[PDB]
């Protein structure tokens, strides 16, 4: 009866990932960056991930993964930003990159 397995929207509670889907992006699912309004995010690579809103065209500005372009990703229940879809790149072509402390882990 596995604990730690799917992740949820910690606002809503939209299922969006599973521990399953991690990927070590350099070596580390974990990578932490900031944005150019100083704001530091702990982000965690997925290979898939659901329940989520992509909004807009991808951008290559101030991306944080060389060769990708990234596109906001929403909770598609209630709109919280969970992270970013990267699209436009090479092995693999796209992967999502989500903020670790926006989502809730827990069975699955
Ligand atoms: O890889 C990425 C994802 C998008 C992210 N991003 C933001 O977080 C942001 C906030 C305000 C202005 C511009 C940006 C931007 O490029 C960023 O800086 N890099
Ligand atoms: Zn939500």
């Amino acid at each position: 009866a596995p604990g730690a397995s799917i992740f949820r929207c910690r606002q809503c509670g939209q299922t969006i990932s599973r521990r399953d889907w991690l990927l070590p992006m350099g070596g580390d699912h974990e990578h932490v960056v900031f944005n150019p309004a100083g704001m530091i995010f702990r982000v965690w690579c997925f290979s898939l991930a659901q329940g989520l809103r992509l909004i807009g065209a991808p951008s290559g500005e101030f991306s944080w993964f060389k060769g990708y372009d990234w596109t906001i990703a929403l909770c598609g229940q209630c709109g919280s930003h969970l992270g970013w879809h990267y699209e436009g790149g090479s092995q693999p072509q796209t992967f999502f990159g989500l903020i670790k402390d926006r989502l809730a882990e827990g069975p699955a």
